[PDB]
């Protein structure tokens, strides 16, 4: 069910008249390395995203090995046809139908509600066919705009796991948020 | 640092006078094909452990791939030289030092203190290595057996995840527990 996107035929789930998701493919390297160097700052403060255009190239193959085997998904966010930041399973357990989402939208982009539709788009699409019923979600308890993200869309807290994630030189809490569909 | 046991060149954890960890070899899969038999059983509620001796081969087979990459370990606790259950690390994350723990033991060796004992020496080894520091118990909510273990041993209930596992027809809570060492 490929869709043309230029002479790219790409795999997309709609989300609103202006707002869609395709899957990464290798053509989205340039664009999304510059996407990544405007927004490093604060990207580096999350698990969200582990330097070179070479690294990142790097990066979007081994996730798109993982989405095409379907061990994990990594989409774009397009608003209007330009990139706007990444929704993605980072994992998916096919016999318990649960994957962990992971998230993040450029700085240009925030405050329109665009990660919020685009999140319940891709949980529906997965939801819908009966693939996936548990979502989950984890983060660091400090990172207040993934919190909110999970808060907004009807995610519960299950737990906060202790120093869990290694990240610039220290062990950060994370939250787990899950919700069932 | 291997040690011989028989003709066989193993790995092993010392526990006690009378009990060590061996990891798994392939030697060990036609007693361990019995020591599953005769707890089938039980072994079949809970998630530590998954028919023929060949598919035991093979799942022995591929968790010693794991196991020698430093992905997982499959360790045999053997008391007094007999097999008596199996102690594992089913995920291994060596960024976060953090890794899940799976067990389980014969019925005829239960109440003896081995699991705890197996357990302590199991983290021991790996904390001091500075290996591994964040350990992690993930089980069903029903299941008293696997849950005493974790509260028999300095772990705290970190939440309660919702039918986060599929098993025999049902999506099963399970707690998470984890102690940092
Ligand atoms: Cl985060
Ligand atoms: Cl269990």
């Amino acid at each position: 069910g490929l869709v043309p996107r230029g002479s790219h035929m790409v795999e997309i789930i709609p989300v609103s008249t202006t707002l869609e998701l395709r899957a990464a493919d290798e053509s989205h390297v340039p664009a999304l390395h510059q996407l990544v160097l405007k927004n490093k700052a604060w990207l580096q403060q999350s698990l969200d995203w582990p330097t070179s255009q070479e690294e990142t190239r790097k990066h979007v193959q081994g996730n798109i090995l993982l989405h095409q085997r379907g061990y994990a998904k990594m989409y774009l966010i397009f608003c209007q046809n330009e990139m706007a930041g990444v929704l993605s399973f980072n994992a998916i357990e096919p016999i318990n139908k649960a994957a962990y989402i992971g998230y993040w939208l450029d700085e240009s982009f925030q405050g329109q509600g665009i990660m919020s539709q685009s999140l319940q788009a891709l949980m529906t699409h997965y939801a819908r066919r009966g693939d996936i019923r548990r979502f989950v979600i984890k983060c660091r308890v400090d990172n207040q705009a993934s919190n909110a993200v999970a808060r907004r869309n009807h995610f519960t807290l299950e737990g906060c796991m202790k120093q869990a994630e290694y990240l610039n030189g220290d062990y950060h809490d994370v939250n787990m948020y899950a919700r069932i569909i």
